[PDB]
């Protein structure tokens, strides 16, 4: 992938805020459905995603565009809403983190530019 102003913002502003949040801990690592005794998790959730995975991807410049990274964040939250019961606290935890995600995303740089300065 590459490094852009928007990806750097997702890494150093958005991920920094979410990763340290009180509610982050269910989302800092992939779901281990074997240890949790949930054999239906991977039948229902076809694209697992978590903040540990996103953070590693950002660290390794996996993304080409901030929108791909935002889609991983979105997939993470959506998986939560799809699999769990509407009244579960983890749903309100996801909704809390997602609102911060959106509020932080609103102040992201407008024009995506690769953070690169090259000798022609
Ligand atoms: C998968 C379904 C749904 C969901 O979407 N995600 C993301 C999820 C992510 N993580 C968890 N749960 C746990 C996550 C990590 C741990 C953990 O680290 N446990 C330690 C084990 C060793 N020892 C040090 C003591 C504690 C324990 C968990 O069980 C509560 N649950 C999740 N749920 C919930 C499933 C039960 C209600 C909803």
């Amino acid at each position: 992938g590459r490094v852009t102003n928007q990806l750097q913002y997702l890494h150093k502003v958005v991920m920094k805020a979410l990763w340290k949040h009180q509610f982050a801990w269910p989302f800092r690592q992939p779901v281990d459905a074997v240890k949790l005794g949930l054999p239906d998790y991977h039948k229902i959730i076809k694209q697992p995603m978590d903040m540990g995975t996103i953070k590693r991807r950002l660290e390794n410049n996996y993304y080409w565009a901030a929108s791909e990274c935002m889609q991983d964040f979105n997939t993470m939250f959506t998986n939560c809403y799809i699999y769990n019961k509407p009244t579960d606290d983890i749903v309100l935890m996801a909704q809390t983190l997602e609102k911060i995600f959106l509020q932080k995303v609103a102040s992201m740089p407008q024009e995506e530019q690769e953070l690169v300065v090259t000798i022609p």
